[PDB]
């Protein structure tokens, strides 16, 4: 079977066709933010402009027609209002023009759920972007978050100290060669707050220390990723020694990260369990995790009535039943 995938959340507009085995098509365009910062309208306006010619390539390089799609999947949240609701239209419009099914996706479950293409079958996720970062696993049904970010994401706040310093966006892979360079650990905030993550103190006191011009910029950076990624990499394991479940997947713009990555294999290694990372396309913003996941649900039954496709800018992860697992 195949199903077509439309993503757009945020600034990436992703197109993604796959069946239940392999991804035939993933194609992107993101909104260029040379400054960084969140912008909706603009998102908006770039996904419209943007939908017929992403469309287009990504049905030329799987090499299908609309036709030989079997069901419609879309972003439906959680994100940016107006960018999710061109999203929403476009594939309605779709849904509608070729008669075919419609399945709306949760953005944060679709990112761990694409992993299971590779054969994981039931991991700890460790979701990692610029607006967001959670751990999330099966329990009870549903994905239970069981922890998150009580501020902003980790992405984002790495983009906020790399921009400080004159790393223009993104800020995550400028920050990360920096931290390569570091020397010397500076003590800063923990992030673990509870079982939750916040980034907000260790953000405010990394611009502090830089503005004081005691330490050398590339032991802040190394010094911040520690700090941070430490934080991640507990949470984590917290969720793995209640769960009990024997693989870890890091997924979102920030799996990227190879600090991150090691740090996390040690962690896996020390437990005697799994670790796995996706490709880096389907560890971003991608329309293909939503196509893999959108065809999960048809599979299992599931088709949305029209009303059943508004979009939930502030969609939780616990309120999907995974009847698909
Ligand atoms: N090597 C890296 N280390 C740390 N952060 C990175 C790295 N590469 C990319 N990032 C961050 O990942 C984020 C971009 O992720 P991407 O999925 O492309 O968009 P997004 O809007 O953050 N996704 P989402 O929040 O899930 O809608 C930015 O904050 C980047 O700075
Ligand atoms: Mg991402």
């Amino acid at each position: 079977m195949l199903a077509l995938g439309i993503e757009g959340t945020a600034h990436t507009l992703g197109i993604g066709i796959v069946s239940e085995d392999k991804v035939l098509a993933n194609v992107f365009d993101t909104l260029t933010t040379e400054k960084g910062g969140i912008h909706p309208k603009e998102a908006a306006e770039h996904h419209a402009r943007l939908m017929k010619p992403l469309l287009r390539k990504a049905l030329s390089e799987a090499g299908v027609s609309l036709d030989d799609i079997d069901v419609i999947a879309f972003s439906q949240g959680p994100g940016l209002g107006p960018a999710l609701r061109v999203v929403a239209t476009a594939a309605r419009a779709l849904a509608v023009k070729y008669r075919k099914p419609i399945v709306g996706v949760n953005h944060c479950i679709a990112h761990v759920e694409i992993t299971k293409m590779f054969g994981v079958k039931d991991p700890v996720g460790l979701y990692v972007s610029g607006g967001n970062t959670q751990v999330l696993a099966l329990e009870g049904g549903r994905y239970r978050v069981f922890g998150e970010t009580l501020d902003i994401g980790i992405g984002n706040a790495i983009d906020v100290f790399a921009r400080e310093l004159g790393l223009g966006f993104p800020g995550g892979p400028k920050v990360e060669k920096l931290a390569e360079k570091g020397e010397k650990y500076i003590e800063l905030p923990y992030a673990v707050k509870g079982m939750d993550l916040s980034f907000s103190g260790l953000l405010t006191e990394a611009i502090r220390k830089y503005r004081s011009g005691k330490y050398r910029v590339e032991d802040l950076a190394y010094s911040f990723q520690e700090t941070a990624f430490a934080a991640l990499v507990e949470v984590t394991e917290r969720a793995v020694a209640h769960t009990e479940k024997d693989e870890v997947v890091l997924v979102g713009g920030v799996a990227a990260n190879n600090r991150l990555r090691e740090m996390l294999r040690i962690m896996t290694e020390d437990r005697g369990i799994k670790f796995f990372v996706p490709p880096y396309d389907l560890c971003r913003d991608n329309g293909a995790m939503i196509a893999y996941t959108g065809l999960r649900m048809y599979k299992a039954g599931i088709s949305f009535r029209l009303e059943e496709t508004i979009v939930k800018q502030k969609f939780r992860t616990d309120e999907v039943e995974i009847v698909w697992h």
